[PDB]
């Protein structure tokens, strides 16, 4: 019901020269912040992760496992190239209900350790936005944390609406 506005896109810096066939595989969601993500010390967040493959006609299929109720739980997104590279919009919008807008924006990666990517939807005329910390291990430095931490508080996000989801096993080594 009340949330913290979406930043205008000149506060979302854009990773220049995209290599989309670099950012492909797995990645770990080391980092999680949000309008729409809280942090809950009774049950916390545990580590899921989300696969990158680029398709022949330059678009991703994003597939994405997390551990719940002892089961693997997949879910899968198409994310179709925008108007400049490293930018997306959700494709087949239709077959989401109550969605009327979807935006992906990589901020920065070296492709082989870390990346941060900025989601932006509209659901039910309600704004989300989220950025997701990436790791290509489980494990990130102190330095790219709290670089996280202090792009995530320019967008308008306190702490207890960034969280760092807890490393494990299950569903994410495959
Ligand atoms: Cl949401
Ligand atoms: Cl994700
Ligand atoms: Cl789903
Ligand atoms: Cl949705
Ligand atoms: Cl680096
Ligand atoms: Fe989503
Ligand atoms: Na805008
Ligand atoms: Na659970």
């Amino acid at each position: 019901s009340d949330l913290i506005p979406a930043p205008p896109l000149s506060k979302v810096p854009l990773q220049q020269n995209f290599q989309d066939n670099q950012f492909q595989g797995k990645w770990y969601v080391v980092g999680l912040a949000g309008n729409a993500i809280l942090r809950e010390d009774k049950d916390p967040q545990k580590m899921y992760a989300t696969i990158y493959e680029l398709k022949e006609d330059k678009s991703y299929n994003v597939t994405s496992v997390l551990f719940r109720k002892k089961k693997c739980d997949y879910w899968i997104r198409t994310f179709v190239p925008g108007s400049q590279p490293g930018e997306f919009t959700l494709g087949n919008i239709k077959s989401y209900p109550g969605l009327t807008s979807y935006l992906v924006r990589v901020v920065s990666t070296n492709y082989n350790q870390h990346a941060m990517v900025f989601f932006k939807k509209v659901s039910q005329n309600r704004e989300y936005f989220k950025i997701t910390l990436y790791g290509r291990t489980k494990e990130l430095t102190s330095e790219l944390k709290e670089n996280f931490i202090r792009f995530s508080k320019s967008l308008g996000l306190p702490e207890n609406h960034i969280v760092f989801p807890v490393p494990i096993d299950q569903c994410i080594d495959g």
